[PDB]
Protein backbone atom coordinates (compact mmCIF):
# COMPACT_ATOMS: atom_id res chain seq x y z
CA UNK A 1 0.00 0.00 0.00
CA UNK A 2 3.15 2.32 0.42
CA UNK A 3 4.83 3.60 -2.31
CA UNK A 4 8.20 2.02 -1.18
CA UNK A 5 6.73 -1.40 -2.68
CA UNK A 6 6.50 0.14 -6.39
CA UNK A 7 10.16 0.05 -7.14
CA UNK A 8 13.26 -1.48 -7.19
CA UNK A 9 16.44 -0.12 -6.01
CA UNK A 10 19.57 0.66 -7.32
CA UNK A 11 22.68 0.20 -5.39
CA UNK A 12 23.18 3.49 -4.78
CA UNK A 13 19.47 4.36 -3.97
CA UNK A 14 19.42 1.76 -1.44
CA UNK A 15 22.50 2.46 0.57
CA UNK A 16 22.11 6.18 0.55
CA UNK A 17 18.49 5.18 2.52
CA UNK A 18 20.42 2.66 4.27
CA UNK A 19 23.15 5.29 5.34
CA UNK A 20 20.28 8.57 6.05
CA UNK A 21 18.52 6.20 8.63
CA UNK A 22 21.78 4.87 10.44
CA UNK A 23 23.28 8.17 10.90
CA UNK A 24 19.43 9.21 12.54
CA UNK A 25 20.19 6.31 14.88
CA UNK A 26 23.24 7.09 15.27
CA UNK A 27 22.85 11.13 15.78
CA UNK A 28 19.96 10.81 18.05
CA UNK A 29 21.54 7.81 20.58
CA UNK A 30 24.80 9.85 21.22
CA UNK A 31 22.55 13.50 22.03
CA UNK A 32 21.04 11.32 24.13
CA UNK A 33 24.53 10.98 26.56
CA UNK A 34 24.65 14.77 25.94
CA UNK A 35 20.62 15.57 27.68
CA UNK A 36 22.08 12.37 30.07
CA UNK A 37 24.78 14.06 31.60
CA UNK A 38 23.81 17.40 31.31
CA UNK A 39 20.38 16.68 33.40
CA UNK A 40 22.23 16.98 36.66
CA UNK A 41 22.50 20.51 36.05
CA UNK A 42 18.78 21.36 35.63
CA UNK A 43 16.68 22.91 38.27
CA UNK A 44 13.85 19.90 40.01
CA UNK A 45 11.59 22.41 38.36
CA UNK A 46 12.23 21.55 34.64
CA UNK A 47 14.35 18.77 34.79
CA UNK A 48 11.82 16.39 32.90
CA UNK A 49 11.41 18.62 30.13
CA UNK A 50 15.07 17.82 30.00
CA UNK A 51 14.26 13.63 30.55
CA UNK A 52 11.70 14.03 28.24
CA UNK A 53 14.32 14.27 25.24
CA UNK A 54 16.21 11.45 26.34
CA UNK A 55 12.84 9.83 26.41
CA UNK A 56 12.23 11.23 22.35
CA UNK A 57 16.35 10.44 21.90
CA UNK A 58 15.35 6.12 22.56
CA UNK A 59 11.83 6.10 21.01
CA UNK A 60 13.01 8.32 17.76
CA UNK A 61 16.05 6.07 17.66
CA UNK A 62 14.48 2.79 18.46
CA UNK A 63 11.99 3.55 15.34
CA UNK A 64 14.90 4.72 13.19
CA UNK A 65 17.18 1.51 14.04
CA UNK A 66 13.46 -0.44 12.99
CA UNK A 67 13.38 0.92 9.37
CA UNK A 68 17.13 0.44 9.15
CA UNK A 69 16.47 -3.04 9.83
CA UNK A 70 13.10 -3.56 8.04
CA UNK A 71 14.86 -1.54 4.86
CA UNK A 72 17.46 -4.24 4.79
CA UNK A 73 15.05 -7.16 5.18
CA UNK A 74 12.64 -6.09 3.09
CA UNK A 75 15.04 -6.11 0.17
CA UNK A 76 18.17 -8.02 -1.60
CA UNK A 77 20.40 -7.35 -4.41
CA UNK A 78 19.00 -9.56 -7.38
CA UNK A 79 19.89 -9.41 -11.09
CA UNK A 80 21.44 -5.87 -10.65
CA UNK A 81 19.33 -3.92 -8.19
CA UNK A 82 18.02 -4.18 -5.18
CA UNK A 83 14.60 -5.76 -5.24
CA UNK A 84 11.37 -6.56 -2.84
CA UNK A 85 11.57 -9.90 -1.02
CA UNK A 86 9.29 -11.35 1.24
CA UNK A 87 9.53 -8.91 4.19
CA UNK A 88 7.82 -5.48 3.70
CA UNK A 89 8.86 -2.03 4.44
CA UNK A 90 6.60 0.34 5.59
CA UNK A 91 6.49 4.74 6.37
CA UNK A 92 3.53 3.53 9.18
CA UNK A 93 5.31 2.85 12.08
CA UNK A 94 6.59 6.28 12.16
CA UNK A 95 2.91 7.52 12.29
CA UNK A 96 2.59 4.69 15.23
CA UNK A 97 5.82 6.14 17.06
CA UNK A 98 4.29 10.00 16.91
CA UNK A 99 1.67 9.24 18.67
CA UNK A 100 4.21 9.09 21.94
CA UNK A 101 7.03 11.15 20.80
CA UNK A 102 5.33 14.27 19.64
CA UNK A 103 3.45 14.42 23.27
CA UNK A 104 6.68 14.07 24.61
CA UNK A 105 7.93 17.02 22.09
CA UNK A 106 5.00 19.10 23.61
CA UNK A 107 4.99 18.35 27.10
CA UNK A 108 8.85 19.63 27.55
CA UNK A 109 7.89 23.23 25.83
CA UNK A 110 5.18 23.36 28.16
CA UNK A 111 7.41 22.68 31.28
CA UNK A 112 9.93 25.02 29.94
CA UNK A 113 6.98 27.43 29.43
CA UNK A 114 6.91 27.38 33.42
CA UNK A 115 3.05 26.07 33.30
CA UNK A 116 1.82 24.37 35.97
CA UNK A 117 -1.15 22.19 38.00
CA UNK A 118 -4.52 23.19 35.82
CA UNK A 119 -3.14 25.05 33.26
CA UNK A 120 -0.29 22.71 32.33
CA UNK A 121 -2.96 19.28 33.11
CA UNK A 122 -5.92 21.31 30.72
CA UNK A 123 -3.39 22.64 27.90
CA UNK A 124 -1.29 19.31 27.56
CA UNK A 125 -4.85 17.29 26.92
CA UNK A 126 -5.40 19.49 24.26
CA UNK A 127 -2.66 19.72 23.08
CA UNK A 128 -2.00 15.94 22.87
CA UNK A 129 -5.71 15.11 21.31
CA UNK A 130 -4.94 17.73 18.42
CA UNK A 131 -1.90 16.20 17.50
CA UNK A 132 -3.35 12.06 17.87
CA UNK A 133 -6.11 13.37 15.71
CA UNK A 134 -3.38 15.01 13.75
CA UNK A 135 -1.33 11.38 13.25
CA UNK A 136 -3.93 9.26 13.17
CA UNK A 137 -6.12 11.04 10.12
CA UNK A 138 -2.38 11.19 8.41
CA UNK A 139 -2.05 7.52 9.16
CA UNK A 140 -5.20 6.56 7.54
CA UNK A 141 -4.13 9.31 4.41
CA UNK A 142 -1.11 6.99 3.89
CA UNK A 143 -3.34 3.78 3.45
CA UNK A 144 -3.88 5.38 0.16
CA UNK A 145 -0.74 6.89 -1.42
CA UNK A 146 -0.92 4.75 -3.64
CA UNK A 147 -4.23 3.02 -4.56
CA UNK A 148 -6.17 6.76 -3.54
CA UNK A 149 -4.37 9.60 -3.51
CA UNK A 150 -7.16 11.78 -3.69
CA UNK A 151 -7.51 10.11 -0.44
CA UNK A 152 -4.53 10.81 0.66
CA UNK A 153 -5.52 14.17 -0.12
CA UNK A 154 -8.60 14.91 1.90
CA UNK A 155 -7.55 12.70 4.63
CA UNK A 156 -4.61 15.29 4.89
CA UNK A 157 -6.62 18.01 5.27
CA UNK A 158 -8.32 16.98 7.82
CA UNK A 159 -5.12 16.47 9.52
CA UNK A 160 -3.83 19.75 8.41
CA UNK A 161 -6.46 21.35 10.55
CA UNK A 162 -5.80 19.24 13.44
CA UNK A 163 -2.02 20.81 12.93
CA UNK A 164 -2.80 23.77 12.34
CA UNK A 165 -5.03 24.00 15.60
CA UNK A 166 -2.82 22.50 17.76
CA UNK A 167 -0.06 25.17 16.34
CA UNK A 168 -2.12 27.52 17.18
CA UNK A 169 -2.51 26.29 20.40
CA UNK A 170 1.44 26.27 20.89
CA UNK A 171 2.01 30.01 19.37
CA UNK A 172 -1.04 31.07 21.82
CA UNK A 173 0.83 29.66 24.92
CA UNK A 174 4.30 30.79 23.84
CA UNK A 175 3.42 34.46 23.25
CA UNK A 176 1.66 34.47 26.13
CA UNK A 177 4.27 32.60 28.56
CA UNK A 178 7.10 34.50 27.05
CA UNK A 179 7.21 37.62 29.69
CA UNK A 180 7.66 34.88 32.60
CA UNK A 181 11.07 33.00 31.44
CA UNK A 182 14.14 34.05 32.64
CA UNK A 183 17.37 34.26 31.61
CA UNK A 184 17.00 35.96 28.61
CA UNK A 185 14.94 32.78 27.74
CA UNK A 186 12.09 34.94 26.16
CA UNK A 187 14.10 35.86 23.45
CA UNK A 188 14.99 31.63 22.83
CA UNK A 189 11.73 30.55 23.33
CA UNK A 190 10.67 32.55 20.37
CA UNK A 191 12.99 30.86 18.01
CA UNK A 192 11.76 27.78 19.13
CA UNK A 193 8.50 28.47 17.94
CA UNK A 194 9.59 29.26 14.66
CA UNK A 195 12.00 25.85 14.59
CA UNK A 196 9.02 23.95 14.88
CA UNK A 197 7.12 25.62 12.42
CA UNK A 198 9.39 24.64 10.27
CA UNK A 199 10.64 21.47 11.22
CA UNK A 200 7.29 19.86 11.62
CA UNK A 201 6.11 21.39 8.57
CA UNK A 202 8.55 18.99 6.77
CA UNK A 203 6.62 15.92 7.34
CA UNK A 204 3.21 16.62 5.61
CA UNK A 205 5.71 17.70 2.33
CA UNK A 206 6.96 14.16 2.90
CA UNK A 207 3.25 12.68 3.08
CA UNK A 208 2.37 14.21 -0.12
CA UNK A 209 5.53 13.08 -1.81
CA UNK A 210 3.57 10.38 -3.48
CA UNK A 211 1.76 12.86 -4.95
CA UNK A 212 4.08 15.12 -6.56
CA UNK A 213 7.01 12.71 -7.02
CA UNK A 214 6.17 8.75 -6.98
CA UNK A 215 9.23 7.06 -8.38
CA UNK A 216 12.42 5.57 -6.20
CA UNK A 217 14.05 9.20 -6.03
CA UNK A 218 10.84 10.55 -4.59
CA UNK A 219 11.37 8.17 -2.23
CA UNK A 220 14.99 8.70 -1.32
CA UNK A 221 13.59 12.21 -1.29
CA UNK A 222 11.38 11.58 1.68
CA UNK A 223 13.66 9.61 3.30
CA UNK A 224 15.59 12.56 3.27
CA UNK A 225 13.02 14.88 4.11
CA UNK A 226 12.44 12.94 7.16
CA UNK A 227 15.93 12.80 8.35
CA UNK A 228 16.15 16.73 8.08
CA UNK A 229 13.04 17.00 9.83
CA UNK A 230 13.88 14.06 12.72
CA UNK A 231 16.72 15.67 13.55
CA UNK A 232 15.13 19.57 13.48
CA UNK A 233 12.46 18.71 15.43
CA UNK A 234 13.81 16.50 18.38
CA UNK A 235 17.36 16.80 18.31
CA UNK A 236 17.65 20.31 17.82
CA UNK A 237 14.53 21.08 19.46
CA UNK A 238 15.96 19.06 22.44
CA UNK A 239 19.36 21.19 22.62
CA UNK A 240 17.25 24.31 22.75
CA UNK A 241 14.70 23.50 25.07
CA UNK A 242 17.77 22.27 27.33
CA UNK A 243 19.57 25.02 27.23
CA UNK A 244 16.63 27.17 28.51
CA UNK A 245 16.21 25.08 31.14
CA UNK A 246 19.37 25.41 32.67
CA UNK A 247 19.42 29.22 32.15
CA UNK A 248 16.31 29.21 33.70
CA UNK A 249 17.69 27.32 36.29
CA UNK A 250 20.97 29.24 36.99
CA UNK A 251 18.37 32.56 36.76
CA UNK A 252 16.12 31.11 39.38
CA UNK A 253 19.51 30.15 41.69
CA UNK A 254 20.31 26.84 41.01
CA UNK A 255 24.02 26.70 41.84
CA UNK A 256 24.59 23.60 39.43
CA UNK A 257 23.46 25.34 36.83
CA UNK A 258 25.08 28.28 37.69
CA UNK A 259 28.52 26.67 37.91
CA UNK A 260 27.70 24.74 34.41
CA UNK A 261 27.37 27.58 32.85
CA UNK A 262 30.18 29.08 34.37
CA UNK A 263 32.44 26.46 32.53
CA UNK A 264 31.79 27.60 29.73
C1 LIG B 1 9.53 13.83 15.72
C2 LIG B 1 8.36 13.69 14.86
C3 LIG B 1 7.55 14.73 14.62
C4 LIG B 1 7.83 16.08 15.22
C5 LIG B 1 6.41 14.52 13.72
C6 LIG B 1 5.55 15.49 13.39
C7 LIG B 1 4.51 15.10 12.45
C8 LIG B 1 3.68 15.96 11.84
C9 LIG B 1 3.74 17.44 12.09
C10 LIG B 1 2.71 15.40 10.88
C11 LIG B 1 1.88 16.14 10.14
C12 LIG B 1 0.92 15.63 9.13
C13 LIG B 1 0.16 16.56 8.52
C14 LIG B 1 0.11 17.95 9.07
C15 LIG B 1 -0.67 16.29 7.29
C16 LIG B 1 -0.24 15.01 6.62
C17 LIG B 1 -0.26 13.92 7.68
C18 LIG B 1 0.81 14.15 8.74
C19 LIG B 1 0.42 13.29 9.95
C20 LIG B 1 2.13 13.66 8.16
C1 LIG C 1 28.17 14.82 2.68
C2 LIG C 1 28.15 13.71 1.63
C3 LIG C 1 26.79 13.03 1.57
C4 LIG C 1 26.90 11.59 1.08
C5 LIG C 1 26.31 11.43 -0.31
C6 LIG C 1 25.75 10.03 -0.50
C7 LIG C 1 25.13 9.87 -1.89
C8 LIG C 1 25.86 8.82 -2.68
O1 LIG C 1 27.05 8.53 -2.42
O2 LIG C 1 25.28 8.21 -3.61
C1 LIG D 1 19.66 19.40 10.12
C2 LIG D 1 19.98 18.87 8.72
C3 LIG D 1 20.41 17.41 8.76
C4 LIG D 1 20.77 16.92 7.35
C5 LIG D 1 20.78 15.40 7.28
C6 LIG D 1 21.06 14.91 5.86
C7 LIG D 1 22.55 14.70 5.61
C8 LIG D 1 22.81 14.02 4.26
C9 LIG D 1 22.04 14.75 3.19
C10 LIG D 1 22.14 14.37 1.77
C11 LIG D 1 23.21 14.93 0.87
C12 LIG D 1 22.83 14.67 -0.59
C13 LIG D 1 23.21 13.26 -1.00
C14 LIG D 1 23.16 13.07 -2.51
C15 LIG D 1 21.99 12.19 -2.92
C16 LIG D 1 22.38 11.26 -4.07
C17 LIG D 1 21.14 10.66 -4.73
C18 LIG D 1 21.14 9.16 -4.60
O1 LIG D 1 22.22 8.52 -4.62
O2 LIG D 1 20.07 8.53 -4.49
C1 LIG E 1 27.52 4.21 26.64
C2 LIG E 1 27.15 5.36 27.49
C3 LIG E 1 27.37 5.30 28.98
C4 LIG E 1 26.73 6.52 29.63
C5 LIG E 1 26.84 6.48 31.14
C6 LIG E 1 26.99 7.89 31.71
C7 LIG E 1 26.52 7.95 33.16
C8 LIG E 1 26.22 9.38 33.59
C9 LIG E 1 26.54 9.57 35.07
C10 LIG E 1 25.56 10.54 35.68
O1 LIG E 1 25.61 11.75 35.39
O2 LIG E 1 24.69 10.14 36.49
C1 LIG F 1 -11.19 5.67 9.92
C2 LIG F 1 -11.81 6.69 10.87
C3 LIG F 1 -10.76 7.67 11.39
C4 LIG F 1 -11.30 8.48 12.56
C5 LIG F 1 -10.36 9.63 12.94
C6 LIG F 1 -10.54 9.99 14.41
C7 LIG F 1 -9.98 11.36 14.75
C8 LIG F 1 -9.25 11.32 16.09
C9 LIG F 1 -9.47 12.61 16.84
C10 LIG F 1 -8.78 12.85 18.12
C11 LIG F 1 -8.40 11.68 19.01
C1 LIG G 1 -12.73 13.36 12.76
C2 LIG G 1 -12.59 13.64 11.27
C3 LIG G 1 -12.90 12.39 10.48
C4 LIG G 1 -12.96 12.44 9.01
C5 LIG G 1 -13.62 13.61 8.32
C6 LIG G 1 -14.07 13.19 6.93
C7 LIG G 1 -13.19 13.80 5.84
C8 LIG G 1 -12.04 12.87 5.46
C9 LIG G 1 -12.51 11.43 5.35
C10 LIG G 1 -12.39 10.93 3.91
C11 LIG G 1 -13.21 9.66 3.70
C12 LIG G 1 -12.96 9.14 2.30
O1 LIG G 1 -12.28 9.80 1.49
O2 LIG G 1 -13.42 8.04 1.94
C1 LIG H 1 13.12 22.86 0.60
C2 LIG H 1 13.28 22.29 2.01
C3 LIG H 1 12.99 23.34 3.07
C4 LIG H 1 11.51 23.74 3.10
C5 LIG H 1 11.23 24.66 4.28
C6 LIG H 1 9.88 25.35 4.17
C7 LIG H 1 8.78 24.57 4.89
C8 LIG H 1 8.55 25.11 6.30
C9 LIG H 1 8.01 26.52 6.24
C10 LIG H 1 7.62 27.20 7.49
C1 LIG I 1 23.87 25.76 9.73
C2 LIG I 1 23.15 26.00 11.05
C3 LIG I 1 22.79 24.69 11.75
C4 LIG I 1 22.17 24.94 13.12
C5 LIG I 1 22.72 23.96 14.14
C6 LIG I 1 21.98 24.02 15.48
C7 LIG I 1 22.91 23.50 16.55
C8 LIG I 1 22.48 23.40 17.96
C9 LIG I 1 21.53 24.40 18.56
C10 LIG I 1 21.95 24.69 20.00
C11 LIG I 1 20.87 25.46 20.74
C12 LIG I 1 21.47 26.57 21.61
C13 LIG I 1 20.46 27.70 21.81
C14 LIG I 1 21.06 29.04 21.43
C15 LIG I 1 22.19 29.45 22.36
C16 LIG I 1 22.02 30.90 22.72
O1 LIG I 1 20.88 31.41 22.77
O2 LIG I 1 23.01 31.62 22.97
CL1 LIG J 1 13.31 23.92 41.03
CL1 LIG K 1 9.53 9.60 16.29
Amino acid sequence: KNIESLFDYSAGQFEFIDHLLTMGVGVHFAALIFFLVVSQFVAPKYRIATALSCIVMVSAGLILNSQAVMWTDAYAYVDGSYQLQDLTFSNGYRYVNWMATIPCLLLQLLIVLNLKGKELFSTATWLILAAWGMIITGYVGQLYEVDDIAQLMIWGAVSTAFFVVMNWIVGTKIFKNRATMLGGTDSTITKVFWLMMFAWTLYPIAYLVPAFMNNADGVVLRQLLFTIADISSKVIYGLMITYIAIQQSAAAGYVPAQQALGRI
